[PDB]
C-alpha cells in the first residue's frame, strides 16, 4: 500500500480569508470526503519541495491523515552516511506516526527514517566512537528530537468534539428540543439528566485514561557518557542521540534507551521482552565484516527498558558502549508507538432503508389531515416531528446501558474488577483464546523434585547427600525463588562464623566458611566446610556436567550420562551437577584462609543431579477441558524455546494429535518449509516458528489462511509480532483473546476485543479487564458473562422496538380522528411501564451448566424477525377488530368532531384505546425473555413478575371501578355492562395465543425443515474448512 504527498504553503489575505470563515457552518460535510473540503480551503497548487499542509493523496487508501509542519528555528550519496550535519540550505520536518520525516534537498522526497541497517553501514568505519566530537550537539538533539514519549493530553476541549458527535447522539438533542414545543417537559429533563451523566463519566474516564497512560511511561535517570578528553560528567536521559559512547555502572538499573557493546560483558535480565528469565551473555562486537544488518547479532545487543544484575570490567578505566538505537525507533518505543495513533454495511445499509421505509410510510399520512379533517392552521409542522421523531425510542442505546452496568457490578462482585462498562455483549462470541505458559500457566517459581540418582520425599537417604545438598548455599537465605524452593524443600531452617550455622543435623552443624564469588567466565561456586565432629570435612562445589565430567579424570567418570542429558534437554528439564571432593580438616583450613580454587577444583566426584520443572497450576487442566468441550480452539503463544513449549502443551492433556514442526534452515531469498514429525493425511496441526512467522509475512504465496486455522503452539514470539498475528486473525472476522502478565503484550492487548491480565500492573492500565486472580478459570466465567449480556440485549432491544411499534401504531389509528391519546396518559405510559419493565427484566445471569450452541453474532436471524413480523400483524388485527366491535356497538354519545384540538379528551373512543393498549406493552415483555438454554428460569427470579402482578391489578381495577383514577387521567366514565367482560376475555384470548407462538416459535422446529438445503457460506473460515476436510 503506497502513499504520496502533496500541498501548499498559505496565501495571502484577502477573499480567502473570507471564504475560510465561510466553512465555519457548512462544515458539516467534512466527516465524509475530505477531498472538497481541502481543495475548498487555502490549499492552492504549488511546487512538491514548497509545500506547507501535507497531505495523503488516495494512491490506494482510504481516510486520509492531515497534519501541520513544524517551523524550524534556524534554516541556515552513499545511503544517510550521516546531508545532516550542519544546517543546510532548508530543513523541514512533521510528526507522523510518532518518529518525524526529515527532508532532503539531494532526494527531493520525503525520506523515511530508518537505522544504518538499512544504509548498509560497513563496520569498517564503526567501532571508533570515543565520546562526541566537535560537531554541534543540538543539530543531533533537534533532528532526532527528544528522547521522550510524547503522548497528546487531549483535555477537555480538544476531546469533546472527538467523542461527543455519535449517530445517537444528535437525533437525541432534537428530540429534547422538540419537546420544549409542545410542553411534556418531564420527560424531556430524565433523559437530559442521564446522558448529561453518562457523559461526564465517559469524559472523566478517557482523562483517567490518558493520565494513566501517560504517566505509565516516563525516563528519569543520569547516565555517564565517557567524553573524548579526560573528565567525565553526568547528563540526563533526556539527550541521548545515536553515535554516542555509553558508560554501564557496575550496578545499573533500567535501560534508557538501546545501546551496542564494544568491550566487556554484562548480565541482562530482559523480562519485558521474554518470558523466560534466565540471564543471557552479551559480549562485545569484534568482527570486521560488510555491513551491520542489526538482525544476526542478538547475542551483542542490549533492548530498553532490561535490568544489569552484574558486569565485568575490562581493559581500561572502564567498559565502552555505542547507541545504535534510540528514540520512538528503538524496541521500547515501537511497542508504545504501535497504539497510539493506529487505533459490514451490508446490515446497516438495510437496517437505515427500513428506517426510511418506515419513515416515509408515515410522512404522507400525517399531512392528509386536510382530507378527512381540519387543518389546525399551521400546526401540523410540531405534530409531524413529533410523529418522525417516535418512531423509535430517544432511550434505544441507553436501554441496554443499564443491562451492561448491572453486569459490570455482578463482575466486580468477585473475580475481575471492572474499570468501566463495555466490550460485553461482543464478548460472548469467543471462539479463541491465546495463553502463555510463563506468568499464568504455569508458576513462575521453580521447584526441584529432589535427586534421581543415589549412587520421592526428603530426609529418606541417609549420607553425606543430605550435608552437600543443604550446604551448596552459597548466599545465605536470610541475615532467586529456586535457591529458596530448593532449601524449603528439604525441610530444614535457615537464617566460628557469624550467621553461616546449619541446623536439623543430629551431630554438630556443618558450617561454611567462605563462599567463592560468582563470575561469568567461570560457572564454578565451591563452599568449603569444616566442623569439629570428629569427620573429615569434604568440599562441595556446582557447575555444568559437562565441564566437570571433562575434568574428572583422574577420579572415577559417569557412565551413560549423555542420552539422559539429550533427553532431557529436549524434555526442557535443566542439568546440574553437584560435585565434591573430601578434603582433611588441616589443609581444609589453610585452603579457606588463603582463598585457594586451583587446588580444591582439580579432581572432583559427583553425588547426585538436581533438575527443575515448570509445575503447572493443577486448576488448569479442568479448565482447559471446559473450555475445549465448547468447541473452542485454544492456542499457546510465548517467547520460550518451542522445545519446552512443545512439551508443556503435549503435557497439557488437552488433545495429542499428530504434531510436527518446522526446522529452520539458512537464510535465502527462498525459503522452503519441510515438514517434520513426532504421504497420508491426517490430523495434524500446523506449528510454526519464530523465524519463519516473520519471513512469511512479506510472502504469502499460499498457506496464509490454512495456517491460522490449524495453529496450535507458538515459540520465540517477538512482541511486536503478536500485534501482527492479532491482525492477521482479526482479518476474518474473528474473535482473539489475549490472555497475559507481562508487559510485552500490551499492543496484542489492545488490538483484541478481548483480553485479561493477571497482573495488577503494567498489563491492567492497557487491559480492558483486570483481574485479581492468578488463575486462568476466569475465562468460562467471562464467556458465560458476555453470552448472557447478549442475550438479555437482543431481549432489550425487541421489547423496545415491539413497544415503539405499537406505540406509534396506536397513535397512527387515532391520527384518523382528531385525537392526541392525550398528555397524562402518555406521560404515565412512557414513563411507569417502560422504566418499570425495562430495568427488572435485565437482572439475571447464567446458570453453572455450559452450554454448546451460541448466541447469534448480529440481530439478522429469520426467525426473530418473523415472531416480530407475527406479532406486530396480530396485534394490528386484534386491535383494529376491537375498534370496529366498539364502532358498530351502539354507544351513548357521538364523538364531537369539530375542534381539531386535545381538548375533547372525555369520549368512549379514546378510553377503550388506550386501556386496551395499555395491557399490550406488559403482554409483549413477558414474552420476548429466552428462558432455559441461556437465561436462568423465570420463575427462580421473581423480582419482576411481583411487581408485572400489581401493574395488572392496578390497572384493571382503574379500568373497572369508577372514580379511581379518572380525575387526573383522561378517563371517562363508562355505565356497567357487558363492555368490561368481552375487553377481558379478548385479552385473556390474545395473551394465551401469544403466549402459545412464543412456545412454539422458540423450539425452532421449522428451521431445521427450512435448512434443508440452501448452502450457507457466510463466513470466511468455514468455506476453506470443507474444502479442507475433503481429504
Ligand atoms: F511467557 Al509470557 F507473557 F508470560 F509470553
Ligand atoms: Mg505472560
Amino acid at each position: 500500500r503506497l502513499s504520496g504527498y502533496c500541498g501548499s504553503p498559505w496565501r495571502v489575505i484577502g477573499y480567502h480569508v473570507v471564504v475560510w470563515m465561510m466553512a465555519g457552518i457548512p462544515l458539516l460535510l467534512f466527516r465524509w470526503k475530505p477531498l472538497w473540503g481541502v481543495r475548498l480551503r487555502l490549499r492552492p497548487c504549488n511546487l512538491a519541495h514548497a509545500e506547507t499542509l501535507v497531505i495523503e493523496i488516495r494512491d490506494k487508501e482510504d481516510s486520509s491523515w492531515q497534519l501541520f509542519t513544524v517551523q524550524v528555528q534556524t534554516e541556515a550519496e552513499g545511503a544517510w552516511k550521516d546531508v545532516s550535519v550542519g544546517q543546510k540550505r532548508v530543513l523541514r520536518y512533521y510528526l507522523f506516526q510518532g518518529q518525524r520525516y526529515i527532508w532532503i534537498e539531494t532526494q527531493q522526497a520525503f525520506y523515511q527514517v530508518s537505522l544504518l541497517d538499512h544504509g548498509r553501514s560497513c563496520d569498517d568505519v564503526h567501532r571508533s566512537r570515543h565520546g562526541l566530537s566537535l560537531q554541534d550537539q543540538m543539530v543531533r538533539k533537534a533532528i532526532y528530537g527528544p528522547n521522550v514519549i510524547s503522548i497528546p493530553v487531549k483535555s477537555y476541549p480538544q476531546l469533546l468534539v472527538d467523542e461527543a458527535l455519535n449517530p445517537y447522539y444528535g437525533f437525541q438533542a432534537f428530540s429534547i428540543a422538540l419537546w420544549l414545543a409542545d410542553h411534556y417537559y418531564w420527560y424531556a429533563l430524565c433523559i437530559f439528566l442521564i446522558s448529561s451523566i453518562s457523559i461526564c463519566l465517559s469524559l472523566y474516564k478517557t482523562r483517567k485514561q490518558s493520565q494513566t497512560l501517560r504517566d505509565m511511561v516516563k525516563l528519569s535517570m543520569r547516565v555517564c557518557v565517557c567524553r573524548p578528553g579526560g573528565e567525565e560528567e553526568w547528563v540526563d536521559s533526556s539527550e541521548l542521540v545515536p553515535g554516542d559512547c555509553l558508560v554501564l555502572p557496575q550496578e545499573g538499573g533500567l535501560m534508557p534507551c538501546d545501546a551496542a557493546l564494544v568491550a566487556g560483558e554484562c548480565m541482562v535480565n530482559e523480562s519485558s521482552l521474554t518470558g523466560e528469565s534466565i540471564p543471557v551473555l552479551k559480549t562485545a562486537l569484534p568482527e570486521g565484516l560488510g555491513p551491520y544488518c542489526a538482525e544476526t547479532h542478538r547475542r551483542h545487543t542490549l533492548f530498553c527498558g532490561t535490568l544489569i544484575l552484574q558486569a565485568r570490567a575490562y581493559v581500561g578505566p572502564h567498559v565502552l558502549a555505542v547507541v545504535t538505537r534510540t528514540g520512538f525507533c528503538t524496541a521500547k518505543g515501537g511497542l508504545v508507538s504501535s497504539i497510539l495513533h493506529p487505533r459490514f454495511y451490508k446490515h446497516s445499509m438495510k437496517f437505515v432503508a427500513a428506517l426510511s421505509v418506515l419513515a416515509l410510510l408515515g410522512t404522507i399520512y400525517s399531512i392528509f389531515i386536510l382530507y378527512r379533517n381540519r387543518v389546525p392552521l399551521n400546526e401540523i409542522v410540531i405534530r409531524a416531528l413529533d410523529l418522525v421523531t417516535v418512531v423509535v425510542p430517544p432511550a434505544l442505546p441507553a436501554a441496554m446501558t443499564v443491562c451492561t452496568l448491572y453486569a459490570q457490578s455482578r463482575l466486580r462482585r468477585q473475580g475481575i474488577f471492572c474499570i468501566h462498562p463495555l466490550r460485553i455483549n461482543l464478548g460472548g462470541k469467543l471462539q479463541l483464546v491465546c495463553f502463555d505458559k510463563t506468568g499464568t500457566l504455569t508458576e513462575d517459581g521453580l521447584d526441584v523434585m529432589g535427586v534421581v540418582p543415589l549412587k520421592e520425599p526428603r530426609r529418606l537417604p541417609v549420607g553425606p547427600l543430605l550435608r552437600a545438598l543443604a550446604t551448596c548455599h552459597a548466599l545465605s537465605r536470610l541475615q532467586d525463588p529456586m535457591d529458596l524452593k530448593m532449601v524449603e524443600s528439604t525441610g530444614w531452617v535457615l537464617e566460628w562464623e557469624p550467621q553461616l550455622q546449619a541446623m536439623e543435623e543430629p551431630p554438630v552443624p556443618v558450617s561454611v566458611l567462605h563462599r567463592f564469588p560468582f563470575s561469568s567466565a567461570l560457572q564454578r561456586m565451591s563452599v568449603v566446610v569444616a566442623w569439629p565432629g570428629a569427620t573429615q570435612p569434604e568440599a562441595y562445589v556446582k557447575g555444568s556436567p559437562e565441564l566437570v565430567a571433562g575434568l574428572c579424570n583422574p577420579e572415577t567418570v559417569p557412565t551413560d550420562f549423555a542420552q539422559m542429558l539429550q533427553s532431557y534437554t529436549a524434555a526442557g528439564y535443566r542439568v546440574v551437577a553437584l560435585a565434591s571432593k573430601p578434603l582433611p580438616t588441616v589443609p581444609s583450613l589453610e585452603a579457606a584462609q588463603q582463598l585457594t580454587r586451583d587446588t580444591v577444583e582439580g579432581d572432583l566426584s559427583l553425588l547426585g543431579l538436581l533438575v527443575m520443572r515448570n509445575l503447572l497450576k493443577p486448576q488448569t487442566t479442568p479448565v482447559i477441558q471446559a473450555l475445549r468441550r465448547t468447541r473452542i480452539r485454544a492456542v499457546m503463544v510465548t517467547g520460550d524455546n518451542l522445545q519446552t513449549a512443545v512439551t508443556v502443551a503435549r503435557g497439557c492433556g488437552m488433545v495429542a494429535p499428530q504434531e510436527h514442526l518446522i526446522i529452520v534452515h539458512a537464510t535465502h531469498p527462498e525459503r522452503g518449509q519441510p515438514a517434520s514429525l513426532e504421504p497420508d493425511p491426517r490430523s495434524r496441526h500446523l506449528a510454526l516458528s519464530g523465524p519463519t512467522f516473520g519471513i512469511i509475512v512479506k510472502h504469502f504465496p499460499k498457506l496464509l489462511p490454512k495456517v491460522l486455522v490449524q495453529g496450535t503452539v507458538f515459540a520465540r514470539m517477538a512482541p511486536e509480532q503478536k500485534t501482527e498475528l492479532v491482525c492477521e486473525l482479526q482479518k476474518l472476522q474473528y474473535c482473539v483473546g489475549m490472555c497475559g502478565d507481562g508487559a510485552n503484550d500490551c499492543g496484542a492487548l489492545k488490538a483484541a476485543d478481548v483480553g485479561i491480565s493477571l497482573s495488577q500492573a503494567e498489563a491492567s492500565v492497557v487491559s480492558p479487564f483486570t483481574s485479581s486472580m492468578a488463575s486462568i478459570e476466569c475465562v468460562p466465567m467471562v464467556i458465560r458473562e458476555g453470552r448472557c449480556s447478549l442475550d438479555t440485549s437482543f431481549s432489550v432491544f425487541k421489547y423496545m422496538a415491539l413497544y415503539s411499534l405499537t406505540q406509534f401504531i396506536s397513535v397512527l389509528i387515532l391520527y384518523t380522528i382528531n385525537t392526541n391519546l392525550g398528555d397524562l396518559q402518555f406521560l404515565a405510559i412512557d414513563l411507569v411501564i417502560t422504566t418499570t419493565v425495562a430495568v427488572l427484566m435485565s437482572r439475571t445471569g447464567p446458570a453453572l451448566v455450559l452450554g454448546r450452541v451460541r448466541p447469534p453474532g448480529a440481530l439478522l436471524s429469520v426467525p426473530v424477525l418473523s415472531s416480530l413480523l407475527l406479532q406486530m400483524v396480530l396485534v394490528t388485527g386484534v386491535q383494529l377488530g376491537g375498534y370496529f366491535l366498539t364502532l358498530a356497538q351502539p354507544w351513548f354519545v357521538p364523538l364531537n368532531r369539530t375542534v381539531a384540538a386535545p381538548d375533547n379528551l372525555p369520549n368512549y373512543e379514546n378510553t377503550v384505546v388506550f386501556s386496551l393498549s395499555s395491557f399490550q406493552y406488559l403482554i409483549l415483555a413477558a414474552a420476548v425473555s429466552k428462558g432455559a438454554p441461556f437465561r436462568r428460569p423465570l420463575y427462580t427470579n421473581v423480582p419482576f413478575l411481583v411487581a408485572l402482578a400489581l401493574l395488572s391489578s392496578v390497572l384493571v381495577g382503574l379500568v373497572l371501578v369508577p372514580g379511581l383514577l379518572q380525575g387526573p387521567l383522561a378517563l371517562r366514565n363508562i355505565t356497567d355492562t357487558g363492555f368490561k367482560l368481552l375487553l377481558l376475555g379478548l385479552v385473556t384470548l390474545n395473551f394465551v395465543g401469544a403466549f402459545m407462538l412464543e412456545s412454539v416459535l422458540d423450539q425452532c422446529l421449522p428451521a431445521c425443515l427450512r435448512r434443508l438445503r440452501p448452502k450457507r457460506a457466510s463466513k470466511k473460515r468455514f468455506k476453506q474448512l470443507e474444502r479442507e476436510l475433503a481429504e
